[PDB]
């Protein structure tokens, strides 16, 4: 274990419902930057156990594009949880702060490389399938980026003021992320690696979108709940999102698939990867 006093807390990088998260130095690592999450001020015993449970899940996540545990403070210091610190944070703020490089002539990015992140992501997300570990809010607001492009999937929950608008609230209900989730999850609750491949194709969206623009944006949440009623119709009503500039025709017919009304049909996230990593490099 490791122990609090050893911290050096440096700033704030964010808070949620039964935590907060902060940039820490380490010196003595058995001048170190690590991400640590404590409980909030307001801590109560309910927070108390959903912290211990984090834990407990995080201590099964060991993968390259994973957030990973390094470690948790002693049995006697106050609760703490730590992780890397992935340097250039959000991967929604990152992408946000680039565009499109451009071939005949500001930071901006390549083809290839969102190809890169993306294929990151889809590696990340084959490896908690061989977990059956379903992630339920895959988005580019829960990725993490780290030096040089590296990519690892996390997630901070649904709270975040900043990202509000992408969660559908109802009294007494769990929040939703509506536009990321497929149809069954939206009419039936139920969430599987199937769903989470659907995810996956509204997170490769955004990234080809450069994160400039909502998914389904120009419809309320009326209308995107309505939408998951004509895919179970299936009467060729149901609306897709469109091919964003920056994907080529072969790419979007993939993220079409992940939309598939049969969960069968779905690539599998080995598929996935290898689309990205390979098939779509003829595209560039
Ligand atoms: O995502 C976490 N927990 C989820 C929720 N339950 C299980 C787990 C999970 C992981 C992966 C997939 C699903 C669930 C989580 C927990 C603690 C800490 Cl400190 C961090 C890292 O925060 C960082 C690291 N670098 C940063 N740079 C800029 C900001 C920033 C924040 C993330």
């Amino acid at each position: 274990d490791f122990p609090r006093s050893r911290l050096r807390f440096k700033e704030k990088l964010g808070e949620g419902q039964f935590g907060e998260v902060h940039l820490c130095e380490v010196d003595s690592p058995q001048p170190l930057l690590v991400a640590v999450k404590i409980l909030r001020p307001d801590a109560t015993k309910n927070a108390r156990n959903d912290f211990l449970k984090e834990v407990k899940i995080m201590s099964r996540l060991k993968d390259p594009n994973i957030i990973r545990l390094l470690g948790v403070c002693v049995q006697d210091d106050p609760l703490c949880m730590i992780t890397d610190y992935m340097e250039n944070g959000d991967l929604n703020q990152f992408l946000s702060a680039h565009q499109l490089e451009d071939k005949a002539a500001d930071p901006t990015i390549s083809y290839p490389m969102l190809l890169h992140v993306a294929a990151q992501i889809a590696s990340g997300m084959r490896y908690l399938a061989t977990l059956n570990f379903v992630h339920r809010d895959l988005a580019t607001r829960n990725c993490l980026v780290g030096e040089n492009f590296t990519i690892k999937i996390a997630d901070f929950g649904m709270s975040r003021n900043l990202y509000a608008g992408d969660y559908y609230r109802v009294q007494g209900r769990a929040v939703l992320p509506i536009r990321w989730m497929a149809w069954e999850c939206i009419l039936m609750g139920k969430f599987t690696t199937a769903s989470d491949v659907w995810a996956f194709g509204v997170t490769l969206w955004e990234v080809l979108m450069l994160c400039r623009a909502q998914p389904f944006g120009q419809l309320t949440d009326e209308q995107v709940i309505e939408n998951a009623g004509e895919f179970f119709r299936d009467q060729g009503r149901q609306v897709y999102l469109s091919r964003p500039p920056a994907c080529p025709q072969g790419l979007y017919e993939l993220m079409l698939r992940c939309w598939s009304r049969e969960s069968e049909q779905r690539p599998p996230f080995s598929q996935l990867h290898r689309f990205l990593a390979e098939d779509a490099l003829n595209t560039v």
